[PDB]
């Protein structure tokens, strides 16, 4: 009866060939995994809904599915669309037929009762005669033909792909494309069609189109291999969001949440007056145009369809409104200037029209709303001797405004005269008439001239159209219509006082807030229906397919269910323990994919809870350390790219430049700031590694006390003399539009030897080399006034040194493992790359776009269309490809902001890290700071922090100070310690206990004063 | 532009995380606050509020005071876990000075710690014993004086206020461009539709689009420049907070002016103090 | 930013007075919406920049 | 090209490639070389060398 459908609904959208390349287009396909009808009998078919489009699958292995009928009656009495593979060729025909039996084909051919008639044929087509199988057989199907039949503004086509098979059961998995094959012009109105079968079994599948955003994956060769549908589920949306068939963990915005109307909602005035409109255009007799007529309108229902579709007028010109959509509007008042004018002269009564009627008996204003109404009258209005009742002012000593009726009889002049009255010269009368004949030409017969002026709503309205009103419906959300004011929302009871005289309420953006209901004079507030975003939740696609969807700021009752305060979360499951976060969703909940496994919510731990063992005389004094080498990566640089703005705008085209001069030097300044950033990013470069004044070598024996950096230093081996880790850092990172890039200034080469050579000043000279000479000193020593930077005595190192040797030679070792597997390590860098291709793909991206022009092919513009239509185009498209522009720019130059801000601490680091030694907290890394190496890295440096951690502590007794003779002795830069018997000083940061002495204490004081002070005895030497 | 407000948002939560998760672990202050006379009441959690704030944060907290597409997002870190890093941050000071900052938190009496940031200036560790009960009231009384201050002078806190202006004065305009016409005869979108059709409709529709497509525009840009200047302050407060909270700052004028001894955070609406 | 008021962005001449002066509003308004488009622009640019 | 298909493009929805009408070969199109021109130059108060 039924199966479920595959990946098998999709076709080739055009005809153009594309690789490489995932392209994103919408048109009519089947929606993948749905439901499809399967139609089976062994041992005619029905008549079958079309659906704007049908999805047909059949399999066969004796041709048994042999055509198709496509129509409305699909019985001789419209055309209908006749398919038909007798085993010699495809025959096409829209002929009628007599289908005087259940029309199929039987088997040779011994058997015809698909028709027996050929009647009133409009098309016929016949291909080239084949022979294919015929005789009976049943079994597992050899051959599967798919087709895909859509009917579009009268275009019928057809698409198919036939595949052989080895399977009798339900459709195969596997993707697979459909070509077109044809494209049959027929503009036949298809509402339903029919199969047709073979009799000597039957089997195939009829599936239904809807209109499905697609992503189709075109491989190298422009063959489709996969697609996905958008709005199959949250995990397509968000692929085809990001235009990419692999997903990567967290959390993305794919589209957006609306609850939809359930029902709509028209209201109007309970009027059933209908309005005297036959009073104005039947009148008896028009006013003069002199004395023009105006007829109020008003507490009356208004249909303007009859008025629209009557034949009877000359024009029907409506501006600011048109003429179908005056059903459902509805007006305060309506006022109907009735008058006659002379037939040439309807073209002057019009919004931003002149002459003498215009400007001295009837002039429009420019921001009419409203429509003109003209018939002649040419059989009324005019009398044999002529009709002279009908007046118009010749001369006026000024125009006219709007609507004013001038009324005035005196006595015009042309020069300067007085007149009282007399007809002389310079004193002439306003007052002028024609003779108006059934016999005067056809610029002088009359016309009866009606234009009616609509006051757009504003108060209550009284004349409204015939649409009838509804029942209201509150609480639920509703598309509504008031007055011919439209919307969508839930409709509330409200408090709002809305005066006597008031209709509507605003918001701040001019929407409306309230309405009063204009049949029961109560009001309402409109609130749309919930909304917002909708975010997938995801581990990734290399990973599990399974997401979770959160529902941002929406309650659960309004659509596992977890409510939080960003929102309804759907598909994961509320736990109780909290964990590190990993997906952040918001308001404190991040999310996981953890163990059976699926996809966790929880409230995120800050880390694990603590107490220090706080007391008055206890001090922890660390008894061992550690030495660790972090990492930090910092952008210094991003590609130095160079766009022409013509050549991008107006490709090869000099009409396209020379309107592009009109906009100035907007070019240049593209240009401009393009150059600043492509300079500042070697100032960037140079202001970080150009901090040493000469290139320092290491010495061929490298003695540095055991401290091995073989892995940092230059192989003499590489075509580019980098050391190891450098080497694994550039394995980690990864035009024709008047779009280039430039080439750094520094190569990889030179940065790598600015790097050796601030390696090996700090190795072999420490920090003398950034303040002035590289003074050679033995690096082991280096490390002991590293040490004491930190307050640790250097005879620690010393003591240690192999330990410390072999810990750094370990840290190092390390680096180099999580360098050579986790290739996120350099994430920070990476997304500087992506962020700067992501915005040139964007760019070129744009070109493809029309910007409302009819093509975004400039050359298929101008190879059409001739130069006063073609520029309004192509001004169009250099609009929208110059704001491109505009906006890559600008978020360049706040990116290379960004950029430049990590590259001046990039050199700060470099400065204070690694040319000396830095004393503020975490700024070349977490510990106390010893040395740092640098390492160049594509578009950024890598710094390796090297830095004293204190390992183990214990519990000691201690004490401010200590009472001898009455003096208080303290200790000089140390603490007091004591071991349960005896005290004795130490340094505060590594436990090494000394005997208390006079040379290790200073007095100040005595003991009556300091607080904690205990008794002991000081030694004295 | 959704994109560009995305990373927006994103990078508010870095900030934030840059700024105040600067601790490994979650430390809290011992029942006993034997502190040698330094009175932190006002500055550590007071276990009795839905959020366990200090005096001084409900002060700040109480200073600093959707149809069109509109929608704000809520910050990943509340601010009770805000709270709590801030009070990690401080118990971790109090009780093991700079050492919570380098690694381990390693216990030391609050006096003893003085001492040593008071040897960080130049001034030898016995002017602190023997003026302790001295300092230690000037400390209280300072702190005080900050709450004083606090709880009168609603300006204080200008400089975060302004930041909630700015973005609220944004919004403002961006909702108020939807009533302008820009040419077309209406503003309302609705208005145009249901009176003309498509031939001459989709001119005036063509015209707000371009108009309200430049407002998003402009807006998005202003956005990007002012989050720019945020991230400079956010940076700034993290530095701040390594070198003056876990550390002992040598900068000049850096952690306030004078010889720096110690810094305490507090959370404040969309900032630190 | 002041030799963009010399620009035409499409309209008959740079100069307003010189539309306002030979046309009249029907047709005149179009020509100083194109003038108004361009020059807001470069202000939107300059200070942007700044 | 599949037999049905004419035309090639780009990610700009430029042509890329053309099924010549004459002969049914397929011909890429890749715009002939060009690219921005610096000059290299002492100040005009040295030299006029470039
Ligand atoms: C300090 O810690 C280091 C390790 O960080 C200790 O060295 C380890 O000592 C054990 C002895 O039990 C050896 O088995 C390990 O192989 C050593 N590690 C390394 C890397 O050499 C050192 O002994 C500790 N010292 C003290 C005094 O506790
Ligand atoms: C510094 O460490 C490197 C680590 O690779 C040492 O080089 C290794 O040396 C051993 C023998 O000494 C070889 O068997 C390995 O194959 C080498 N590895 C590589 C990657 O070359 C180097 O010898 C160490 N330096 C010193 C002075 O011992
Ligand atoms: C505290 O440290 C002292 C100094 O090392 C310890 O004293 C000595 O103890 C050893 C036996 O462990 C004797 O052989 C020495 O002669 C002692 N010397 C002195 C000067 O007393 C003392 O035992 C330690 N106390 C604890 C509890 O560990
Ligand atoms: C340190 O030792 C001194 C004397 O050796 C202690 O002072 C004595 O204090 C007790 C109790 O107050 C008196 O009874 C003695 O007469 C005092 N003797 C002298 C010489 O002053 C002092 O109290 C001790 N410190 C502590 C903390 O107990
Ligand atoms: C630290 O200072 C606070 C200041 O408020 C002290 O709390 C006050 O304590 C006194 C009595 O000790 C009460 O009368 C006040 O009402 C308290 N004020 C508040 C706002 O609670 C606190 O006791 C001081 N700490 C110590 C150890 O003395
Ligand atoms: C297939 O159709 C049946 C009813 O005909 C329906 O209950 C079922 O849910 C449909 N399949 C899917 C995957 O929805
Ligand atoms: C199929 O129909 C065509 C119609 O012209 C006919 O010529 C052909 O012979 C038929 N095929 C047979 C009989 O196998
Ligand atoms: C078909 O042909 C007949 C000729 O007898 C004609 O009268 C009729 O109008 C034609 N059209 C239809 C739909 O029957
Ligand atoms: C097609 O025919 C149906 C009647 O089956 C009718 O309702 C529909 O409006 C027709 N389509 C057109 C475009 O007239
Ligand atoms: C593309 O065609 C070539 C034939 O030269 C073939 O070797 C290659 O595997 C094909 N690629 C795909 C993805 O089918
Ligand atoms: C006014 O509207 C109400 C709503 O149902 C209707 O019942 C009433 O008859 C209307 N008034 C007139 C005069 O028709
Ligand atoms: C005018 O009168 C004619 C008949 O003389 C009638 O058919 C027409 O509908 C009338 N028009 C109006 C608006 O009453
Ligand atoms: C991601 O995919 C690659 C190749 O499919 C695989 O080697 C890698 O292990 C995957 N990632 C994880 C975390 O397993
Ligand atoms: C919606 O959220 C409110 C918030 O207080 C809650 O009280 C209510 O129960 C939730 N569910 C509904 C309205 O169905
Ligand atoms: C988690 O805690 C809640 C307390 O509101 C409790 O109702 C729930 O059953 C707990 N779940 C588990 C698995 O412990
Ligand atoms: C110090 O003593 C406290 C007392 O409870 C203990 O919890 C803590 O672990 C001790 N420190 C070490 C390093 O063992
Ligand atoms: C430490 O605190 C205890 C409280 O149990 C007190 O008796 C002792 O005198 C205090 N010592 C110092 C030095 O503050
Ligand atoms: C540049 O020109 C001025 C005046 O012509 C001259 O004095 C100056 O020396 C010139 N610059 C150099 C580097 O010679």
């Amino acid at each position: 009866a039924y199966t479920n459908s595959f990946t098998r609904g999709v076709y080739y959208p055009d005809k153009v060939f594309r690789s490489s390349v995932l392209h994103s287009t919408q048109d009519l396909f089947l929606p993948f995994f749905s439901n499809v009808t399967w139609f089976h009998a062994i041992h005619d078919n029905p008549v079958l809904p079309f659906n704007d489009g049908v999805y047909f699958a059949s399999t066969e292995k004796s041709n048994i599915i042999r055509g198709w009928i496509f129509g409305t009656t699909l019985d001789s009495k419209t055309q209908s669309l006749l398919i038909v593979n007798n085993a010699t060729n495809v025959v096409i025909k829209v002929c009628e037929f007599q289908f005087c039996n259940d029309p199929f084909l039987g088997v040779m051919e011994s058997e015809f009762r698909v028709y027996s008639s050929a009647n009133n044929c409009t098309f016929e087509y016949v291909s080239q005669p084949f022979l294919m199988d015929l005789e009976g057989k049943q079994g597992n199907f050899k051959n599967l033909r798919e087709f895909v039949f859509k009917n579009i503004d009268g275009y019928f086509k057809i698409y198919s792909k036939h595949t052989p098979i080895n399977l009798v059961r339900d459709l195969p998995q596997g993707f697979s494309a459909l070509e077109p094959l044809v494209d049959l012009p027929i503009g036949i109105n298809i509402t339903r069609f029919q199969t047709l079968l073979a009799l000597h079994a039957a089997a195939y599948y009829v599936g239904y189109l809807q209109p499905r955003t697609f992503l189709l994956k075109y491989n190298e060769n422009g063959t489709i291999t996969d697609a996905v549908d958008c709005a199959l589920d949250p995990l397509s949306e968000t692929k085809c969001t990001l235009k990419s068939f692999t997903v990567e963990k967290g959390i993305y915005q794919t589209s957006n949440f609306r609850v939809q109307p359930t029902e709509s909602i028209v209201r109007f005035p309970n009027i059933t007056n209908l309005c005297p409109f036959g009073e104005v255009f039947n009148a008896t007799r028009f006013a003069s145009v002199y004395a023009w007529n105006r007829k109020r309108i008003s507490n009356c229902v208004a249909d303007y369809s009859v008025l629209y579709n009557s034949a009877s007028f000359s024009t029907f010109k409506c501006y600011g409104v048109c003429p179908t959509k005056l059903n459902d509007l509805c007006f305060t008042n309506v006022y109907a200037d009735s008058f006659v004018i002379r037939g040439d002269e309807v073209r002057q009564i019009a919004p931003g029209q002149t002459g003498k009627i215009a400007d001295y008996n009837y002039k429009l204003p420019d921001d009419f709303t409203g429509c003109v109404i003209a018939w002649n009258s040419n059989n009324l209005d005019s009398k044999v001797g002529g009709n002279y009742n009908y007046l118009y002012r010749l001369f006026r000593k000024s125009n006219l405004k709007p609507f004013e009726r001038d009324i005035s009889t005196e006595i015009y002049q042309a020069g300067s005269t007085p007149c009282n009255g007399v007809e002389g010269f310079n004193c002439y009368f306003p007052l002028q008439s024609y003779g108006f004949q059934p016999t005067n030409g056809v610029g002088y017969q009359p016309y009866r001239v009606v234009v009616l002026s609509f006051e757009l709503l504003h108060a209550p309205a009284t004349v409204c159209g015939p649409k009838k009103s509804t029942n209201l419906v509150k609480n639920k959300c509703v598309n509504f219509n008031f007055n011919g004011l439209t919307g969508t929302g839930v409709l509330t009871e409200s408090n709002k006082k809305f005066l006597p005289f008031q209709q509507f309420g605003r918001d701040i953006a001019d929407t409306t807030d309230a309405v009063r209901d204009p049949q029961t004079l109560e009001i309402l507030d409109i609130t749309p229906c919930s909304f917002g975003g909708v975010s997938v939740i995801t581990p990734g696609t290399n990973t599990s397919n399974q997401v979770a969807v959160l529902y941002q700021d929406v309650n659960c009752t309004e659509v596992n269910v977890f409510q939080t305060r960003a929102g309804c979360l759907i598909g994961a499951e509320h736990v109780n323990n909290s964990y590190e976060c990993d997906i952040p969703i918001g308001a404190g909940i991040c999310a996981s994919y953890q163990t059976s496994q699926s996809i966790i919510a929880y409230t995120m731990s800050l880390g694990a809870e603590n107490s220090v063992a706080y007391s008055n005389n206890s001090i922890a004094i660390p008894t061992n350390f550690t030495i660790s080498v972090t990492t930090e990566i910092l952008p210094v640089s991003m590609t130095k790219t160079s766009v022409d703005c013509t050549m991008y705008i107006c490709g090869d085209s000099t009409e396209c430049s020379n309107l592009l001069l009109q906009y100035g030097s907007f070019c240049t300044q593209l240009n401009r700031a393009l150059t600043g950033i492509a300079v500042e990013q070697d100032k960037n470069t140079q202001e970080v590694f150009a901090q040493v004044k000469q290139i320092y070598k290491t010495p061929p024996i490298k003695d540095f006390g055991g401290f091995n950096f073989s892995q940092i230093l230059p192989d003499p081996s590489k075509p580019s003399k980098r050391s190891f880790i450098e080497d694994l850092l550039f394995n980690k990172v990864t035009k024709f539009n008047g779009l280039t890039v430039l080439p750094p200034l520094l190569t990889d080469e030179m940065i790598a030897q600015y790097t050796s050579a601030l390696l090996a000043g700090t190795i072999t000279s420490g920090w003398t080399f950034g303040a002035g000479a590289a003074l050679q000193i033995p690096f082991a020593m280096q490390m002991a006034y590293r040490f004491n930077g930190i307050g640790v005595t250097q005879n620690v190192l010393y003591e240690n040194q192999k330990l410390i040797a072999n810990q750094f030679n370990s840290a190092i070792g390390k680096i180099q493992d999580s360098l050579s597997s986790t290739a996120s390590a350099l994430g920070k860098l990476q997304d500087v790359v992506n962020q700067n291709a992501q915005a040139l793909n964007t760019l070129v991206k744009q070109l493809s776009s029309n910007f409302g022009a009819i093509s975004s092919v400039l050359n298929d513009i101008l190879s059409r269309l001739c130069p006063p239509e073609a520029e309004v185009q192509i001004d169009r498209l250099i609009t929208g490809r110059l704001q491109s522009l505009q906006t890559y720019v600008t978020q360049q130059l706040i990116r290379a902001a960004e950029i430049r801000a990590s590259a001046n601490l990039a050199a700060t680091k470099m400065s204070e890290c690694v040319l000396g030694q830095s004393k503020r907290v975490d700024f070349c890394g977490k510990g106390y700071h010893l040395m740092s190496f640098p390492q160049s890295a594509p578009h950024g440096v890598v710094f390796l922090h090297v830095t004293y951690v204190p390992a183990q502590e214990k519990n000691f007794t201690t004490a401010p100070a200590i009472c001898h003779d009455g003096k208080a002795h303290f200790p000089r830069e140390g603490v007091f310690v004591s071991n349960g018997t005896h005290w004795f000083v130490t340094q505060r940061n590594f436990y090494e206990p000394q005997i208390i002495t006079t040379d290790n204490t200073f007095v100040s004081g005595n003991c009556d004063v300091v607080i904690g002070i205990v008794n002991n005895t000081v030694y004295d030497p």
